[PDB]
């Protein structure tokens, strides 16, 4: 029974931060090619961030590159998303996924999803 | 730049048909893995299903198992989605999905997506 569950999620002004957080349970993280997908209306999906091939080698996005970091923890087996410097564009709901491809299961197992949202205060009145 | 153009959405009638295009850009589906997402409302995506491997192998999930269809067409370059004996359930925004991987790691795109009501 593999099964991600996402937190995290919420309100952010513009420069601010969070940290979406993704648990992993049914298998350990240490052995598949985790990822973060954005999906918000108008613009379908994309892969925001990847650690993958448990050498631990990580892809980001180059709208993302410099302000996100994605992380493991194997104790905890969970995947980790740091987002600083949050941008009106980084608003969507972000879901915590695996590849095309899982090792574990022979079909891709997606989250929930959380949503992030960033608005300034000029956009909130 | 890969893309991969939606297309064959629109409205069916519970136990018809209907058959998803996917036009791909930039690469070659046949040598690929690719899949169909699906978001359903009031619910998060899901893979509907994939074909991967060497083999040419598909998997479908438990919900579409004899149902749909994933195929791949070289001569257009495009990937079908096959989809019969719909379910009210089958109503959601399907998403085609493509893995290339280059320089040794798999990297994912997506579609724009296209829209499947199943109603009377």
């Amino acid at each position: 029974e593999v099964q991600l569950l996402e937190s995290g999620g919420g309100l952010v002004q513009p420069g601010g931060s969070l940290r979406l957080s993704c648990a992993a349970s049914g298998f350990r993280i240490s052995d598949e090619d985790m990822g973060w997908v954005r999906q918000a209306p108008g613009k379908g999906l994309e892969w925001v961030s990847s650690i993958y091939g448990p050498s631990g080698s990580t892809y980001y996005a180059d709208s993302v590159k410099g302000r996100f970091t994605i992380s493991r923890d194997n104790s905890k087996n969970t995947l980790y998303l740091q987002m600083n410097s949050l941008r009106a564009e980084d608003t969507a709901v972000y879901y915590c996924a695996s590849a095309l491809e899982p090792l574990s299961e022979p079909l891709g197992f997606w989250g929930q999803g959380t949503l992030v949202t960033v608005s300034s205060l000029e956009a909130l009145s």
